[PDB]
């Protein structure tokens, strides 16, 4: 008999959250698993739970190879008909508890099947438990008829689920970005995938979520920018996606860049993209600006023309999101696919708040989407995902992208699957380590999207050796990450438990 603690987030918002998995190898046909107690550690606030239920799925197909836990996902994050509770047809409710106490005994009766059985432990939070909730938590014993048959350290940590796929009537949320204004609000971008989750072109708008109490609470989604019907063409041959976000710092202006796709019929971006600078010819840069703290967005700002070169094929903001460097500059992250459709990653920037912007020289050929980060003041480090796969590549550059200097992370230190990566700095004097950090966050892999990890590094990027594990499940894999406060670090990502999870994590259980 084995026990799983599968580390993926705990949602506020959602009913169900698999806290147990169990698997029962080779049951005798009718033994009864009578009870299963669960056992919270000394330091866990009780007032924080708010459920418990114990559920019994079936057993197991005879040809499925391997160890497994379950035998289907129990909690949908794509299903827009339920995407917060278990699926009933999945999972039969043996017991549920309300009455939490540190320790919590749940009963079955079910006469169980020869071989594999599975039953699961689920838990429901309060929804306004603190996000930075630990929750320590085993099974101390199992009962199968009669016997106290042997059961055999994983912290979970809580999450909200800022958008689920359905939510608003939209079939998925995609390409999360987050920043902090300079009131402490956070701001969350994505694109609104409305009729499906594939990418430009297809219905697309940038969607907002402002939060003003450091993420337990998301206000209503907040459309920031739109082409629904600009020329007549259907919303569907209008879309915005990929969309980058950044504060200026000093206004508190805070502005979002994406890529508008005009026509196209209904394929995708990436290859149909052609050279030329008109909507029609070719995706156009755009930028929204909100001076009130996200509430409220502008109309959309046109900037191809200041800093598209007319052969490229395609030119589109790095998505996640932007930084303010230390002398005033805002600077994104930039992609371009050139004449011969060849991919170049670097850095777009403003030296007068965003009224006019500049690019200069690729960092690297074969690379796409970026983060850019002041390792040092006047220091841009750019992170890269390079398309020869296995590592992110690393270069900087002391003259806003003129030239680009090798880093000696480069192509080595941080493992990739090839998939979008998030990197802040955070200054000594903004954080309570009081030292110059890094933090990353990307699928902690070389192949496959999963194990969302933050990882942060207190040398420049040279080495990293703090790291946080958030999740295990499968994802599409994009995450962005900002500081909330001194204290905490926030991740927007896209994770196995909703399409746009928000996580926060005190810097001190990272480092």
């Amino acid at each position: 008999l084995r026990i799983h603690n599968p580390q993926i987030p705990i949602l506020l918002d959602r009913m169900d959250n698999v806290l147990f998995l169990i698997r029962v190898p080779d049951a005798v046909q009718g033994n009864v698993l009578e009870s299963l107690t669960v056992e919270f550690g000394p330091d866990t606030d009780l007032n924080s739970i708010a459920e418990l239920r114990l559920f019994y799925s079936g057993t197991e197909a005879v040809r499925r190879q391997g160890l497994r836990f379950s035998p289907v996902e129990y909690i949908s994050a794509h299903n827009v008909w339920n995407t917060r509770s278990a699926n009933p047809s999945y999972s039969v409710m043996q017991e549920q508890a309300s009455k939490i106490g540190r320790k919590v005994v749940l009963h079955s009766r079910q006469p169980m099947v020869g071989g594999i059985n599975y039953y699961w432990v689920s838990v429901r939070m309060n929804p306004d438990a603190s996000l930075l909730t630990e929750l320590r938590a085993r099974v101390s014993e199992v009962v199968v008829n009669g016997k106290k048959i042997p059961v055999a350290e994983v912290v979970r940590r809580m999450g909200y689920g800022v958008r689920h796929a359905g939510d608003d009537h939209s079939m998925a949320y995609r390409i999360p970005g987050l920043v902090t204004t300079n009131s402490g609000s956070l701001i969350g971008t994505y694109d609104v995938r409305w009729n499906s989750s594939v990418d430009l072109q297809e219905r697309i708008d940038i969607g907002v979520s402002r939060s003003t109490d450091k993420g337990q609470t998301w206000e209503p989604m907040r459309i920031a920018m739109s082409f629904a019907d600009i020329d007549g063409l259907p919303s569907g041959q209008n879309g915005v996606g990929d969309p980058a976000v950044l504060v200026d710092e000093k206004t508190g202006t805070i502005w979002v860049m994406a890529a508008w796709t005009h026509g196209m019929g209904n394929g995708r971006a990436w290859t149909n993209s052609m050279p030329g600078m008109e909507p029609m010819e070719t995706p156009q840069l755009m930028l929204a600006r909100s001076d009130d703290d996200g509430r409220t967005w502008s109309e959309p700002i046109n900037i191809t023309k200041q800093v598209k070169d007319p052969s490229w094929c395609f030119l589109l903001q790095g998505p996640g999101r932007g930084i303010t460097m230390r002398d005033g500059t805002l600077v994104f992250a930039i992609q371009f696919i050139d004449k011969d459709r060849m991919p170049h990653a670097g850095i777009i920037f403003s030296k007068d708040h965003g009224e006019t912007w500049h690019i200069h020289n690729p960092a690297r050929s074969n690379t796409t989407e970026a983060q850019v980060a002041e390792v040092e003041p006047g220091v841009l480090m750019l992170n890269m995902r390079d398309n020869r796969g296995g590592a992110r590549a690393v270069m900087t550059t002391r003259d806003l992208g003129r030239t680009w200097t090798e880093h000696v992370s480069h192509r080595t230190t941080l493992r990739e699957p090839v998939c979008m990566a998030s990197l802040i700095a955070v200054p000594a004097e903004k954080n309570v380590l009081g030292k110059d950090l890094l933090l990353f966050s990307n699928p902690d892999t070389t192949d496959g999207r999963r194990d969302i990890t933050i990882k942060a590094s207190l040398d420049g990027g040279v080495t990293w050796p703090y790291s946080l594990l958030l999740d295990e499940g499968d994802s599409w894999g994009y995450s962005c990450l900002t500081m909330i406060d001194s204290q905490t670090v926030g991740i927007l990502y896209e994770s196995s438990v909703a399409h746009i999870t928000f996580q926060a994590a005190k810097l001190k259980a990272i480092v």
